[PDB]
């Protein structure tokens, strides 16, 4: 029980903390999707509601550890006010997003953070012919505001999202959903941008 | 009235605080249900709202302290902030839970915590069949979001949910309720996650 | 204007804060409410809202001062962070309270503290008959969360509500107001708790 | 530039904050509203909703510094955080105030501070005739919570609402608007509150 | 990693914060909008809805650095709560701003600062004949609360709001936006106030 308190006030109190990504010191961010619900669908506005939970996973070298050191500790889990996090943000959102799970993350002795937040997220999305056999499908773009290509750079393990969480009596079925990595180019700024699309397929009743 | 004082102050301001539980000195939560009211149902989008007050205790050795060296206090109460609180989170919720009664706990000189908070939870139920006589099922799993199996354990005291505290002149009444054990194992991870399910039969009138 | 800062210093940033009534030390605390509006009814759902300011007044040995010392200080307005406040909670409340007036207590020299809030409360209540020239009767419990009847007693100066606030074009009328003591018994634990029944006769027009 | 961050820090950083008005050293708040829009009117719970903002202004003799002794300053803006307001309360409200203008406020040599806050308030309003070429008439009351007459005291530059800035498209065309000083004595205290009926006559289309 | 930590260590721990611009030390800030969507047209209250991104600039002489002293460090991302930013505010808005996009800002060794906040505002606008082939026509002017033109002063880099990240799917199609300075006499105060006017023409499908 004391090996844990010492080996927190050794990375945190002790040292400094992380001023973020640098162009010479970049980071790579991997994501992916867990499906949950399509619990609203607004015509009159063109606005659709999900339900869902992110993965948010990296690795720095400031909090690698011994773990025989520490009295045999591989990992443990902390207040994401601890430690630095990205600011993966979604661009075609209408209404702030709901946040509903605890702000705790997980650190392993490699350095390697995994912080998993739930979310209700309001997005620009027309659906028109949800009702027909064919269906309808949007999208939504999810990636950093402020760090270009340069700082951060982002992946995927899977370009398949997971559906076997996914609500069996919700009003709307799903028929495809997929996670990709895109690289974008703006007209503000020549440094480019790196995201995911996320692009759903999915029908009435 | 100093007894009191210089128990909280050596309890607290002079001990670090405690890290969570770890692998290897895991936390067993006792977990129950006191049903009050389903205040809501919406068909158009399958999400149902419930008034209840959930009851969560616990022993830690670091709140542990005898009662002849303090002037025979024997428990206090305190607030939620001051000590640590287990991490029990809805997982079919579609928005954040609304909390009805204050961040107050009690603690035993045994290292008991005893924590009651009353909430309004809005989750996925699909309502279809309520007007009919045999009424509709619907269920919601509660358990820790960061901790596996290893590190924190649930149990229940009875499998029989607390409905003498409900509200006669609802609109909907209670035909079951009950709050069973559960052992997880999900897609992404392969740590066991233990959870608590709380299922309801209801009519209306 | 020093001696007001230098009552304060010696009082708050002197001494250690209160930690609540004991067994050993019990408090009385004094109740009262002040109507002012039935602003929303709803028959859907079973759930009504009211406008109204709440008095609660308490003493304390701590709070104690001479006025000759402090040049002839009798009282002194202060913030509800600077003292302890008791934990009067609503139990047939169906979403939060919404607070309506500032946190600022009142303290006087034999250590009496006066509090005054005003809220907006949305509770349990069946509305069938409100249209009829009888009305409709319902009923709300305030009490302590966490204290016993050994630990806090409450006690009402008059069994009848001040309705010489309420806002005459509302569109219900008041037809009787009380407000009345009462001892709770929950089979959780042996302890007895007290509340204070607000108990409303209303018509609409 | 340094001639204002020390004069800011001689009178916040070095001199103790102000701990509110004393019986035996009042203070006087200058009190003006300029109305925007009648932006929404609900007949079925009797509450109506006005955009508008605010004045107010007062004097401290803590305040006042020479501009000579720190290069000529006259004055400067400061977050309202770093200074003391006054506790002005909408008496008839129905739901907490919305606001709608940054935190900030620009304080004198003499010692005489501004503050002009945009707000969105929910008030108790009949609307019973709005659709009639005489309209409908409703007032509504700002003043202290906590502190009396002999604390803090009110007054009014001009009896005439500012409807300059009144929304010309508005669902809601003004006939008059008046601000009037008023001294209610309550059965509670014996020292008198003093505050401002800001009385409105509307009319539809 | 550790040039940059010091950076950040000498700029604004070492260094007093900036105490907003004098009538002897003024600032320009350049602003630019990026408009993304006309999500909700509100007829019985006349308030329209719009999704988009402000673009501000400015620069100060406390934030300039020599990089080779800093090892070759150009320009680094940091909260804005560390740094002084303008009270850029919206008049004729009817509910508070909702902010969609993170809270950093990224300055250059020049001193020059960038901030790209995403709002989501509600504010006063007639609909009436969006149906029709013409359109509606609606403004919003964007200004400092406090600060006059003698500190602060506004310019716009073009006339023709961005709408190359305009929602294709929208419920209403843009005819023409303008971003066009003003400068504004108000009957309160003679110091002139500078503001720029948002200028949308749209129309339904
Ligand atoms: O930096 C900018 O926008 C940032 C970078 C990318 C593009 C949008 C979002 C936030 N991610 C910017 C700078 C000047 C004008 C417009 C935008
Ligand atoms: O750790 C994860 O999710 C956690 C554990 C369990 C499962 C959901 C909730 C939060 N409780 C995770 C790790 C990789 C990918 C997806 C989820
Ligand atoms: O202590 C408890 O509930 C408290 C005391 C009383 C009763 C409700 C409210 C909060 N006031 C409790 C403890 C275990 C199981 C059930 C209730
Ligand atoms: O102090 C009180 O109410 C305050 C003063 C005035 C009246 C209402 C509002 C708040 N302004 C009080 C004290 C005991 C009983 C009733 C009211
Ligand atoms: O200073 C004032 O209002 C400020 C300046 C400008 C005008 C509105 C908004 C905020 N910007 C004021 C001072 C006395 C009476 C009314 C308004
Ligand atoms: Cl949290
Ligand atoms: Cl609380
Ligand atoms: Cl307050
Ligand atoms: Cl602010
Ligand atoms: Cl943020
Ligand atoms: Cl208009």
């Amino acid at each position: 029980q004391a090996n844990l308190m010492r080996l927190k006030s050794d990375l945190f109190n002790r040292s400094p903390m992380y001023p973020g990504p640098t162009k010479d010191d970049p980071l790579t961010v991997t994501l992916g999707f867990t499906l949950q619900d399509i619990v609203k669908v607004d015509s009159s506005t063109n606005e659709v509601d999900l339900v869902y939970y992110e993965q948010q996973r990296w690795k720095l070298n400031s909090l690698m550890w011994d773990p025989n050191e520490y009295g045999n500790i591989t990992d443990f889990r902390t207040s994401a006010a601890d430690i630095w996090t990205p600011d993966i943000t979604a661009y075609s959102s209408t209404r702030p997003v709901q946040v509903l799970s605890p702000q705790i993350a997980v650190v392993t002795h490699d350095g390697s953070v995994m912080f998993i937040p739930a979310q209700r997220l309001s997005f620009m999305c027309d659906p028109t012919g949800v009702d027909s056999e064919e269906g309808v499908t949007c999208a939504v773009k999810f990636g950093s505001w402020v760090y270009s290509g340069f700082e951060i750079d982002l992946k995927t393990d899977t370009d398949q999202v997971d559906l076997s969480s996914y609500y069996a009596s919700s009003k709307y079925e799903i028929l495809s959903a997929t996670q990709t990595r895109q690289v974008q180019h703006y007209s503000c700024c020549p440094e480019p941008y790196i995201d995911v699309n996320l692009v759903v397929k999915f029908r009435e009743r």
